[PDB]
């Protein structure tokens, strides 16, 4: 199956899934001086003090901390969403280096690392009805540059040496995201896809403008991961991002 190398890497899994050069491929380059100023758009709504974390697993291309999404806990609305959409996991894609990383790029900027908060539109009743919708998912990516460390994100970084290999997780509760949190809201907003297959094109992505700054000792931390499973060769689980997609007509609106 798919993966980041150089034989079933991003560059081959359109032979697989069809839709990777389909009409709304993400990620996209957020070129600053094309994107539509668009002043009808309303702020942003997170709501997540009452979330609920439940674990943490290697999946073999990344590392997911979950969520209980049978109800209203931790929820995105406002912006450009139209409706309620729940959390039900984030995850990270990083780089070798610090120079690489995050799949959204800024006037060709590349970050260290991005983070994705998916949510899924509560009117469809379950995120697999939701991946059937246009409007089905609304993700969240925020930009990680290597600085001053993260408190926040210290007990994501303390538990990885528990998931280290493919097929590994851990319980994972008590973890407030809004630790993971810029201090402005200003964002980016497209219509896009998943970014790993299936390459569903459900998505409003919703990328802040501010970056969330980590230390170098917290991002290698993330490079000691494995791709492979346990007993197997080690594949260290890095360069685990698809480069930037043709636009294809589709307009960037900002917020500011
Ligand atoms: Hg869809
Ligand atoms: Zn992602």
């Amino acid at each position: 199956h798919w993966g980041y190398g150089k034989h079933n890497g991003p560059e081959h899994w359109h032979k697989d899934f069809p839709i990777a050069k389909g009409e709304r491929q993400s990620p996209v380059d957020i070129d600053t001086h094309t994107a539509k100023y668009d002043p009808s758009l309303k702020p942003l709504s997170v709501s997540y003090d009452q979330a609920t974390s439940l674990r943490i697993l290697n999946n073999g291309h990344a590392f997911n901390v979950e969520f209980d999404d049978s109800q209203d806990k931790a929820v995105l609305k406002g912006g450009p969403l139209d409706g309620t959409y729940r959390l039900i996991q984030f995850h990270f894609h990083w780089g070798s280096l610090d120079g690489q990383g995050s799949e959204h790029t800024v006037d060709k900027k590349k970050y260290a690392a991005e983070l994705h908060l998916v949510h899924w539109n509560t009117k469809y009743g379950d995120f697999g009805k939701a991946v059937q919708q246009p409007d089905g998912l609304a993700v969240l990516g925020i930009f990680l540059k290597v600085g001053s460390a993260k408190p926040g994100l210290q007990k994501v970084v303390d538990v990885l040496d528990s998931i280290k290999t493919k097929g590994k997780s851990a319980d994972f509760t008590n973890f407030d995201p809004r630790g993971l949190l810029p201090e402005s809201l200003d964002y980016w907003t497209y219509p896009g896809s998943l970014t790993t297959p299936a390459l569903l094109e459900c998505v409003t992505w919703i990328v802040l403008k501010e970056p969330i700054s980590v230390s170098s000792e917290q991002v290698l931390k993330f490079r000691k991961l494995n791709f492979n499973g346990e007993g197997e060769p080690e594949e260290l689980m890095v360069d685990n991002w698809r480069p930037a997609q043709p636009l294809k007509n589709r307009q960037i609106k900002a917020s500011f």
